[PDB]
């Protein structure tokens, strides 16, 4: 099973001064890097957090506010903080955004606003293991793959879009959109310009929707530069694209369930703004979190620092792996690495990658994610992530690699 | 249309120094009575809303809790809170709790868990309207209603139950189980002992499920006393027994998205956690009310206050309306009372109902809530809300009503 990974990292978890041999955490896409640009705002800052504005109580209009629309201050600095992470080159409407407890709430809605059940979405592998439950599980709603290879660095192609949609017929399944991450967990790579147009004219074609999850949008660290789908808008299809977005990657909060949708659509919005009441975001955390974004002087340097100590340390992983002789696919955003470890398997095959897999949680000690659990094609990649570990421990994981490597190989 | 009296209200609110002649607000079961309790324990306490905890800081610790089994002292001072409100006659074991955004959510989770699409669930009328959108929209899963009328009190009966099983049949549906809500609303009623036995038993009898939604439980202010479902099962069906609960009527905190399923099965339990993904509380939130909840002196004097407090506004709005020559029925818990305005019928129809309510909206400036909205199936009866208001506001209302029947009865 491809849990075996966290199964050992829970009973044997790493830790620099009491479990030095412990498993190493490098399978969870967690972004710990600029906590401290967060904290120090907030001893700067402390009104919000107390439940003060303009030194006068708050705290009985936060407690009663459960409207679905959201807190209107919030979904403001919402949508500036989502122009800023697009360079200013789009603008959101506030009444066009909708609130979620996180994007995983938020791709779920998206799913019942769009898709009956039984009916199919399309999406590019390798993809977020979290889909296979989040789209379908409550929904009814199927997920036919849109098959991306190594040989022109997993970007989707004409042709595997043709070929997905044929593969939903042959499961006599009823095609309603297609949903995509950009820029990509796991690849680290942001969409290009020519894959955001093949989409679009895609669905066009196909009188369908294009859901785009950006929630990794704001962690574009190197070139080339990340694409917006409602970038290449501006340059009927219109009402048909969608964006997902959320605070858990970028800003690294998860667990205060900050997501959204935002939609063209008037319609999609008022259904999604209906089906909000089921997980809102706690009006404690949205206060909080409109005063933080609200501070354009935070904004932008959390945006400049984040891309920062990523790119230092995807370099860093990168790097170390680079010593054990593997090569990674070039990428430039996200919070981890996809990792070719091809040359390391027995053979071409997935029961190939899950020995290997085990050998690296039971003789190296690193949890890291198998290709295959995200649905890869192709034996033998692998996702590691880089932004939740010191830089020491992230040393240590590729010392202990460097020496299996050099052991059985 | 039902939502008349809301849209009403929206264009014309009430407001006693600068719109005196505005649409008084009676129609949403809110309780602002207490919150100066919480803001002077708040001013007491200030360390969990400032994310530290010991002088040290936990922002970075909270920020990344995202777990789905929830913070675990704040599911323990939820139990010890459940248990308190019940005299502790009946504990809670905390794995056997799952966190959820209100109580909202949690009913729509039990339904995707103990009903398939095209299946039925019984609920005693009149009932909360919110449940039309909740059970059914997402889950299709479909509502058959157990009448219950004024002559006993608006008690369910065998007989009703009975009839609400055959109707179900009769609609081609199968019955999965029963929502009931206690204490009621919109009744203001505690469940009596007899209806709990009479519940139980036809659970067992049926082989279905019993979810008693208890978010009014710390609600009950006078005689009879509350009777969880939980210390009745204490005098198979256990397994089958399950409990909604929620911090949005009893504190006051709707904005915070508390909510809780609780239930003796170990596989609901485990349905229900993995459910909660797209609907969990901000880490932000469990961990401020983890510590409020952890006060005893707090959760002690909040229950004491609450039921003293919640008591003197429905005796004055039970005593207003007498004046008026009305009565209502006699109930004990709740933030509204339920009242019998048949007398002042044109006829014993809900058009007459209808007729009644809007001139209650145009001609009197009051919003309430319509019988009907409610399911009920006697025309006459109205849901009047007592703890959102100013003393004063509730008095100007109970004039103006007065006045009203004056003219024109």
């Amino acid at each position: 099973s491809y849990f075996l990974g966290w199964q050992e990292y829970e009973k044997n978890p790493y830790h620099e001064v009491h479990n030095t041999n412990g498993i190493i955490q490098m399978g969870l896409a967690e972004n710990q890097l600029c906590f401290d640009l967060l904290e120090s705002w907030l001893a700067k800052n402390p009104e919000a957090a107390a439940f003060k504005k303009n030194g006068e109580s708050i705290f009985a209009e936060l407690a009663l506010f459960q409207d679905y629309h959201g807190l209107p201050a919030f979904k403001k600095a919402m949508v500036d903080f989502m122009a800023e992470i697009r360079g200013n080159k789009v603008t959101f409407d506030p009444n066009h955004l909708v609130l979620t407890a996180g994007a995983t709430s938020a791709n779920e809605t998206f799913i019942f606003c769009l898709a009956d059940p039984g009916e199919a979405v399309l999406i590019p592998t390798p993809y977020y293991p979290g889909f296979d439950r989040d789209l379908k599980w409550r929904t009814g709603v199927e997920i036919v793959p849109i098959h991306c290879t190594s040989s022109n660095g997993f970007q989707i192609t004409e042709t595997a879009l043709e070929e997905a949609y044929q593969e939903a017929e042959k499961r006599n399944l009823r095609v309603k959109g297609v949903l995509v991450t950009n820029p990509s967990n796991p690849l680290g790579t942001t969409m290009t310009r020519n894959e955001l147009y093949l989409l679009l004219s895609f669905v066009e074609d196909k009188g369908i929707h294009l859901i785009s999850d950006e929630i990794y949008s704001g962690t574009a660290f190197s070139s080339p530069s990340f694409i917006s789908v409602m970038e290449v808008l501006k340059d009927e299809v219109w009402q048909r694209v969608h964006v997902v977005y959320s605070l858990s990657k970028d800003l690294g909060l998860p667990g205060f369930r900050v997501g959204a949708i935002y939609s063209n659509d008037d319609m999609v919005v008022a259904a999604a703004t209906k089906m909000s009441s089921f997980g809102l975001v706690s009006s404690q955390t949205q206060h909080l979190l409109s005063a933080m974004l609200s501070d354009k002087k935070l904004t932008k340097n959390y945006i400049a620092e984040n891309h920062k100590r990523l790119k230092q340390r995807q370099k860093k992983l990168v790097s170390g792996l680079q010593k054990s002789g593997i090569s990674c696919l070039n990428g430039n955003a996200g919070l981890f690495c996809w990792v070719d470890m091809r040359h390391l398997l027995r053979s071409n095959t997935f029961e190939a990658e899950m020995e290997l897999w085990k050998k690296i949680v039971y003789e190296v000690h690193l949890n890291i994610s198998p290709g295959s659990s995200c649905h890869c094609t192709e034996p033998g990649w692998f996702r590691v992530c880089f932004a939740n570990l010191p830089e020491r421990t992230l040393d240590l994981a590729m010392q202990r690699l460097k020496a299996f490597v050099g052991e059985y190989y």
